[PDB]
C-alpha cells in the first residue's frame, strides 16, 4: 500500500526513520515534508497528508510532530479523516480495530524510536472489526455532515 | 471554571472519579453522560461536550472512552474544538501551552486512575503560550474554514 508521511520540524527526524523503515518493508512512501529542521507549522503538513489520504492518492498516512497532538487535530479537521495519536501498540491496534483510523499520529518528543517503530508495525497490521464500530464511525460522519 | 465531562460506557467509571475529583477542587462540573455501564456510542457524548465548550456553556471539557481516541476524533470534528488525547502529564501540559486545547481526552483502558488524575491536574493548570502557537492554531482554523 501507499503510505503518505508528513511532519513539522518537531517530527522530522522520527519521520526520516519511519520512511526508511517502511521502504525496507516494501511500502511505497510519499513524503509530504517537511524536509529539514527549520521551524515550520504542523497544520500545513497534517493537511497535505490528510488530503492525500482523502483523495486516495495515499491509502493511509502517518503524521508526526513534537507530541502528535497538533498535527492530528489539524488532520481530523478534514472530513473522512480519523487520525489517532498513539503512544503504545495497544492504542495503535485499537485505533484500527475500533476507529478504523486512516492516519497514525506520533510525537517524536514523547515516544523513543524503537517504541514508535513498534507502534507503526502494530498499526499497519491491525484490521477494522466493523459491526458496532462501523455504526460509531458513521456517527463521526454525522458530525462532519452537521458542520459541513 | 465550568468543566463539561462526557464518556461512553468504556470511560464511565473513570468519568465518575474525575467528576468527584473536580468537585472537591470547587469546579462546577456539567456531566453530559453517559450515566451507566450499558453499551453506548462515544460520538454522541464527544459531541455533547464539544458543543457545550463551543457554546461557552462549559469553559473546557474532558471526554473519556476506552482509549480516548474515538471520542476525541469525534470532538475534533466540531469547529473551534481542539481535543487532546493525553497519556502523560507532559502531553497534557503541551496540549495547553502549544495547542490551546479546550478538551482533554483520556482512555480508561489505557491510563490507571492516579495517572489520569495527574494528567487532569496538569491540564487544568497549564496555560496557553501564544505567539507562534497562536499562528499555528489559526492554521487549524483555516482547515475548518476550508471544509466548512
Ligand atoms: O503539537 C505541536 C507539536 O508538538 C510541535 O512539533 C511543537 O508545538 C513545536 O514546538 P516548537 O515551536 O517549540 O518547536
Ligand atoms: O475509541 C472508542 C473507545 O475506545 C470505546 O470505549 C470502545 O471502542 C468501545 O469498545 P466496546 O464496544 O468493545 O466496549
Amino acid at each position: 500500500m501507499k503510505i503518505g508521511i508528513g511532519s513539522d520540524h518537531g517530527g522530522y527526524n522520527l519521520k526520516r526513520e519511519i520512511a526508511d523503515f517502511l521502504k525496507k518493508r516494501g511500502y511505497e512512501v510519499i513524503d509530504f515534508g517537511t524536509h529539514g529542521n527549520e521551524s515550520v507549522d504542523y497544520p500545513d503538513f497534517g493537511l497535505k497528508v490528510a488530503e492525500a489520504v482523502k483523495s486516495g492518492e495515499c491509502d493511509r498516512g502517518i503524521v508526526i510532530c513534537g507530541t502528535g497532538l497538533g498535527i492530528s487535530i489539524a488532520a481530523n479537521k478534514v472530513p473522512g479523516i480519523r487520525a489517532a495519536v498513539c503512544t503504545n501498540s495497544y492504542m495503535a491496534r485499537m485505533s484500527r480495530e475500533h476507529n478504523d483510523a486512516n492516519i497514525l499520529a506520533l510525537g517524536e518528543r514523547v515516544v523513543g524510536l524503537d517504541l514508535a517503530l513498534d507502534i507503526v508495525d502494530t498499526w499497519l497490521k491491525a484490521e477494522f472489526q466493523g459491526g458496532r464500530h462501523a455504526t460509531r464511525v458513521g456517527k463521526i460522519g454525522e458530525i462532519e455532515k452537521k458542520y459541513s
